[PDB]
DNA sequence: ATATATATATATATATATATATATATATATATATATATATATATATATATATATATATAT
């Protein structure tokens, strides 16, 4: 009935949330279709405040939290985002 | 009446079959012990959220 996000967009931020990251290197299918539609996957991610970070020498694609530019606060906190201390 | 032969009471010797007693060897069941893997539980460090205590500040 409504429209519906593309299956191959919606599996690759799926994947991409899963994951935290595309690489050509071993999802060449998926890693293409998102450089080819960033605008696409920037909008679904801002709902979230996140956004991907995108190294195209390496190859690599990344979530990074999409907070305000240097609020208040000095250092970022993200509801999902759980940090960790190796 | 004499002479012969046989029979009755009891035990012993020999054989037959049944049954028990003894011993061994075996198979079986079982208890048990071990090992493996898995799950579970506790302790410590850190990040996160909640709650309380203290102080400021408005209204009487």
């Amino acid at each position: 009935s409504e429209t519906r996000t593309l299956q191959k967009i919606r599996e690759a931020t799926q994947e991409l949330l899963k994951y935290g990251l595309l690489e050509e290197a071993s999802k060449p299918n998926l890693y293409r279709i998102v450089l080819s539609h960033p605008e696409e996957v920037t909008r679904i991610l801002e709902p979230l405040d996140l956004d991907i970070g995108i190294d195209e020498i390496r190859g690599l694609l990344y979530v990074k939290v999409r907070l305000d530019e240097t609020p208040a606060q000095d250092e970022w906190a993200h509801p999902l985002v759980r940090r960790q201390r190796l």
